């Protein structure tokens, strides 16, 4: 009773594997941004009379976002950190472990509950997708790619779209994109402040 529902990872990142830098993101793309909040906050007509999606994040993640943006709006917010203590917060969830933070929500909001999950996003932290792409229900990654080498100092941990890792990942066509997303997503290469980058969507069987 916990390892129910998959999980999906989120993130922007460059052809280099590089998705942050000095605690932020190295690029600034508002229409980026937009997609991330319509992916993870979309859910089916009927289902959203009731149904929530969840964020999961990093501590350092949480700390990135500027403090007007948090919680993330509309969405079941849970911090991981392996130290759970005085952190504040308007009603917000604190995991020590990916695992343990499904069994807070699947305790937190079961049938019994007003509110119910939909989705469970994973949107990062370098060291929370470590954990993410080793996690046996993980199946799917919403990648942006972003065609420029962008000098960063973090990085995703694991080249899910280099010829090694390409018989577990593979990319999905564009309009299996738009129908999990449940909307027209631009196909394609988008510019946006200096450089073209693109929506993706891989999957692994589990
Ligand atoms: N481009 C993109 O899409 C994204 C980029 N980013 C960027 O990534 C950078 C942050 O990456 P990173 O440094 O890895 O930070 P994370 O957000 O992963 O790390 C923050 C902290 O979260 C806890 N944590 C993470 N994983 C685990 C785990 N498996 N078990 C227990 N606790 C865990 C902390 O523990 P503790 O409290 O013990 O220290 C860890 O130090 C920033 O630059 C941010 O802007 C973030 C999201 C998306
Ligand atoms: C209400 C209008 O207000 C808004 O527009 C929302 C404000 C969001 O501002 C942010 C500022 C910095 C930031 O760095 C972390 C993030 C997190 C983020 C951003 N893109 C992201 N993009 C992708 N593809 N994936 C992510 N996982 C992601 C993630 C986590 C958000
Ligand atoms: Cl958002």
């Amino acid at each position: 009773m916990n390892q129910q529902k998959s999980l999906t990872l989120i993130v922007a990142l460059t052809t280099s594997y590089g998705i942050g830098r000095s605690n932020s993101l190295p690029w600034k793309l508002k229409k980026e941004i937009s997609y991330f909040k319509r992916v993870t906050s979309f859910v089916p007509t009927f289902d959203s009379f009731e149904s929530m999606n969840v964020v999961l994040m990093g501590r350092k993640t949480w700390e990135s976002i500027p403090l007007q943006f948090r919680p993330l709006k509309g969405r079941i917010n849970v911090v991981i950190t392996r130290n759970e203590s005085l952190d504040l917060g308007n009603g917000i969830h604190s995991a020590k472990s990916l695992d343990h933070a499904l069994e807070l929500l699947y305790r937190t909001y079961g049938s019994e509950s007003s509110v119910q999950i939909n989705r469970i996003f994973v949107i990062g932290g370098a060291q929370l997708y470590k954990a993410a792409m080793d996690h046996p229900k993980l199946d799917r990654i919403m990648a942006t790619i972003i065609y420029k080498d962008i000098h960063c100092d973090v990085f995703f941990p694991l080249k899910f779209r280099d010829k090694e890792w390409s018989s577990v990942w593979k990319k999905e066509k564009h309009s299996d994109l738009e129908s999990w997303v449940g909307t027209k997503v631009p196909h394609g290469k988008i510019n946006e402040d200096g450089f073209d980058y693109e929506f993706e969507m891989w999957t692994r069987d589990l």
